[PDB]
């Protein structure tokens, strides 16, 4: 069983998402993360291609868990009487982007460009797989420090991607768009672009741009750090008040600020090693 298959290490974190432990798969010593989610705390349920009742998080992880290393892979899952247990891949050494920015401050634009580009490729992979993450933020991005590769984590607030309006949201409010704050309605892709604008500002400024609902609604972007005109333009574009005024993923990646991105290995060599 699960208890014999894995060696439980220390607690990595806990919160709204449940409890995550560091672990090692006993068969090949593979580093893993073991996430426990209480059944009474799971509101969104779904079903696998076969039809088993599992948390939506398990459905979304299976839809995205393949070759591409930009999303944390689900290796296995187990059902207990009062909880679900998820076995996830674990990079080592690792640091989440929130801890990284907290320690190092505002990122050099070359580093933010490499990181932001990788988040964009990871989000495009999710959307291509029919998955909307809904909680893109620094805390949900892991940095594989040796490879300079970023990985999206925590699909616990996610949903299947659709072209119609969403009227439910349980992600992070300070990353949520003005249409959600004002109308409790949003479309998946343009809400994801707004959160990406919040994240890019966070990378280049060292903190998020808005704290209160009133600021999100006003959408006036003030730069507290020295940021290039091209980067400021891209941020202000992702943070357009009208969802239809926001760039598509293609327009973000074709933006002049996004040109000449470093490869992840070059990024680790210059900025992380
Ligand atoms: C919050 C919510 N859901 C999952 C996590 C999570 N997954 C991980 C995978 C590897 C290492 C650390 C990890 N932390 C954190």
């Amino acid at each position: 069983p699960l208890e014999s298959q894995y060696q439980v290490g220390p607690l990595l974190g806990s919160g709204g998402f449940g409890s995550v432990y560091s672990g090692i798969r006993v068969s090949d010593n593979l580093p893993v993360a073991i996430k426990h989610v209480e059944k009474d705390r799971i509101s969104d349920w779904g079903e696998l291609p076969n039809g088993t009742r599992v948390p939506m998080e398990v459905v979304l992880l299976k839809k995205v868990s393949s070759g591409f290393s930009g999303v944390i892979r689900l290796l296995d899952w187990f059902e207990r009487p009062d909880s679900f247990v998820l076995i996830l891949e674990r990079p080592e050494p690792v640091q989440d982007l929130f801890d990284f920015i907290t320690e190092r401050g505002a990122l050099q634009e070359e580093l933010a460009r490499s990181f932001f580009w990788q988040v964009l490729e990871a989000v495009r992979h999710c959307h291509n797989c029919g998955v909307l993450h809904r909680d893109i933020k620094d805390e949900n991005i892991l940095i594989d420090l040796n490879r300079g590769e970023l990985k999206l984590i925590d699909f616990g607030s996610g949903a299947l991607l659709k072209d119609t309006v969403y009227t439910d949201f349980d992600g992070t409010r300070v990353y949520s768009p003005p249409e959600w704050i004002r109308y409790h309605r949003y479309h998946g892709r343009s809400a994801a672009v707004w959160s990406l604008g919040i994240l890019l500002y966070d990378m280049v400024c060292g903190d998020i741009p808005f704290e209160h609902d009133e600021e999100i609604i006003r959408g006036q972007v003030f730069f507290r750090q020295r940021v290039s005109s091209e980067c400021q333009h891209l941020i202000r574009w992702c943070l357009a008040l009208r969802p239809s005024d926001r760039p598509t993923f293609e327009e973000i990646q074709n933006h002049p600020w996004m040109q000449d991105v470093l490869l992840p290995q070059e990024t680790a060599e210059i900025h992380l090693h």
